[PDB]
């Protein structure tokens, strides 16, 4: 393989995810576990509102809630930078703009801790209207396919990226949410700066029936292109 971090990804990798939210002093966490299948691009996972009734919509968080499982296709092996930053991981940073409402800022840290991918993020909103899309719960329980934009970013040993969420509204509106996004390694050790490319994004959400907790059952799949 090309990096060393890419081969901790050629079977099923088990997942945790953590995160801690303020959304307009809403405190909230949520608690999500599964696993990840890179050589297909895929990922299966459970998140839980541990705190109670989460007080955004579930699609909000969908993009918050592990780009080192995207499927690589064998000539872009050496754009992978999410993987060449393994085991010792990633800062993910993003702004997220809800236009006409508040945004979301972000900061997580994406890495190995024995055999276990962990995504753990801080997440503070602020500016919502309080009726507005957010806070008013009225997004569909659905979400679109996405083209995820990444580009080098040679002095920061990292990259950028950026795409643009369009978030189904149940009266027929749509409500956007831009993304702008930052990753930076953990590590000193050399990871693989990309040539500009996105990552196709498919995400099926879903419910499960026996849970009574406020919840999300996601299933990703994804696959970079455009070299
Ligand atoms: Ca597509
Ligand atoms: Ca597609």
């Amino acid at each position: 393989m090309v990096s060393k971090g890419e081969e901790l990804f050629t079977g099923v990798v088990p997942i945790l995810v953590e995160l801690d939210g303020d959304v307009n002093g809403h405190k909230f966490s949520v608690s999500g576990e599964g696993e990840g299948d890179a050589t297909y691009g895929k990922l299966t996972l459970k998140f839980i509102c541990t705190t109670g009734k989460l007080p955004v919509p579930w699609p909000t968080l969908v993009t918050t809630l592990v780009q080192c499982f995207s499927r690589y296709p064998d000539h872009m092996k050496q754009h992978d930078f999410f993987k060449s930053a393994m085991p010792e991981g990633y800062v993910q940073e993003r702004t997220i703009f809800f236009k006409d409402d508040g945004n979301y800022k972000t900061r997580a840290e994406v890495k190995f801790e024995g055999d276990t991918l962990v995504n753990r993020i801080e997440l503070k909103g602020i500016d919502f209207k309080e009726d507005g899309n957010i806070l008013g719960h009225k997004l569909e329980y659905n979400y679109n396919e996405h083209n995820v934009y990444i580009t080098a970013d040679k002095q920061k040993n990292g990259i950028k990226a950026n795409f643009k969420i369009r978030h189904n509204i149940e009266d027929g509106s749509v409500q956007l949410a831009d993304h702008y996004q930052q990753n930076t390694p953990i590590g000193d050790g050399p990871v693989l700066l990309p040539d500009n490319h996105y990552l196709d994004t498919e995400s099926a959400l879903s419910k499960d029936p026996n849970e009574k907790r406020d919840h999300m059952v996601l299933l990703e799949e994804v696959e970079a292109a455009g070299i």
